[PDB]
């Protein structure tokens, strides 16, 4: 079998803007079986007044709450019409908000009924000047949260509490139970002279605590391959040494190509299969 349950598509604002057609076609060539198309939610207008940094990570985040009705028709064409190649998972990557949970909560009590999937991610952690982008680009990343933290070992740590923060989250029904790429605090670790060689023991100790707490959920984990194909990244979303801990405790993965454009379709997912080795 072979599954992807991370995709985006021409409804993000920061995506490639190929159209979703295309991606599933693209999924169907490479012999993709279950494919899940889990776009971007929108964000709190409330949040979004209290962000710092730069504005392009909030603007072009995601779609706006008036698209939703047309991202729904869209997908639902699209899973129909290739039900015969291909089990399309329609949802959101849900973006988990700090100090916003009653919107997040709202939201999925809402659409939650017209999703079949879904991805809970931490992309914004409080920083210089308010909430801020832990994915925008390598010197928003420094000036916004590493400095603010007091280093990437600082940022490390705080990124890892807001992740757990997500797993405990009471979120109502609906809430995603794949938490995606855990360890987003390493894309742009090159920049920082920093690799996932050497994890300090107090991370290390935070990511123990928080697979325990995944297994205890229930919950599985987003194999997120996008870093492999990002600059100052270069690794997987989280690396082997997680992924064997979280082997070692029975949590699922599920691969997650994270892909905006036909061109991501099935990449790393070689790497993938054998990282699960
Ligand atoms: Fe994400
Ligand atoms: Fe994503
Ligand atoms: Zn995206």
């Amino acid at each position: 079998m072979k599954r992807d349950g991370h995709t985006h598509t021409e409804f993000c604002p920061h995506g490639t803007h190929d159209d979703v057609e295309e991606m599933v076609l693209k999924a169907i060539e490479l012999d993709f079986d279950e494919y899940s198309i889990v776009e971007h939610a929108p964000l709190s207008s409330e949040f979004m007044k209290n962000t710092a940094g730069d504005k392009e990570a909030v603007t072009t985040a995601s779609m706006a709450m008036s698209d939703l009705p047309y991202y729904f028709k869209k997908m639902n064409h699209i899973k129909k019409k290739y039900a015969s190649d291909l089990l399309i998972h329609i949802g959101f990557e849900v973006d988990y908000l700090i100090g916003y949970e009653d919107f997040t909560r709202d939201f999925l009590n809402e659409y939650g009924p017209q999703t079949d999937d879904g991805v809970l991610s931490l992309h914004f952690l409080e920083g210089q000047g308010g909430f801020r982008s832990i994915d925008f680009s390598a010197e928003d990343y420094n000036e916004g949260i590493v400095q603010f933290y007091g280093g990437f070992e600082q940022a490390q740590l705080a990124y890892l509490e807001g992740v757990k923060q997500s797993i405990e989250a009471d979120l109502g029904l609906f809430k995603p139970r794949r938490m995606g790429h855990i360890s987003l605090c390493q894309k742009f670790q090159q920049f920082f002279g920093e690799d996932t060689s050497d994890f300090s023991e107090e991370v290390m100790e935070k990511f123990r605590v928080i697979l325990a707490l995944v297994k205890k959920r229930d919950y599985e984990l987003d194999f997120n391959t996008a870093g492999l194909f990002k600059p100052l990244c270069g690794e997987t979303y989280p690396p082997k040494k997680i992924v064997t801990l979280a082997s070692e405790l029975q949590i699922p993965f599920v691969y997650g190509s994270d892909s905006h454009g036909v061109q991501d379709i099935g990449r790393g997912y070689s790497t993938y299969c054998q990282k699960l080795e």
